[PDB]
């Protein structure tokens, strides 16, 4: 197997904007998430050569992983901090797609999730 070549996470034709939800997806939400105990496996795209995963991509069609996220939003490659929000949501549901219930690494998923929420629970629209 090879791996494809990672999301886009530049284009100098997108327009450029700042707001406080992106802003706060990565001072806040991105770097939390970063740090936690169970972020390692979730901070660069799946390599499935490395991990001896061969099927992880006829399964996996639209991966996603957090050091992806990290450029986007460094890029200024968001507009809406819904496609931010999205993307995260790739990122877990893929976990849980291709791996199945009670597995350790979707537990860690899981958490990971759980606290995502938690932090754009506190979201700044305008507070
Ligand atoms: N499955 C994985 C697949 C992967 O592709 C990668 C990776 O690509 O990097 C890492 C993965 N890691 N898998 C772990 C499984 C258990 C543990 S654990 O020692 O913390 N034990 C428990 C037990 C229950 C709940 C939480 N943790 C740590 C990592």
């Amino acid at each position: 197997s090879m791996n494809p070549p990672p999301p886009e996470t530049s284009n100098p034709n997108k327009p450029k904007r700042q707001t406080n939800q992106l802003q706060y997806l990565l001072r806040v939400v991105l770097k939390t998430l970063w740090k936690h105990q169970f972020a390692w496996p979730f901070q660069q795209p799946v390599d499935a050569v490395k991990l001896n995963l061969p099927d992880y991509y006829k399964i996996i069609k639209t991966p996603m992983d957090m050091g992806t996220i990290k450029k986007r939003l460094e890029n200024n490659y968001y507009w809406n901090a819904q496609e931010c929000i999205q993307d995260f949501n790739t990122m877990f549901t893929n976990c849980y797609i291709y791996n199945k219930p009670g597995d350790d690494i979707v537990l860690m998923a899981e958490a990971l999730e759980k606290l995502f929420l938690q932090k754009i629970n506190e979201l700044p629209t305008e507070e």
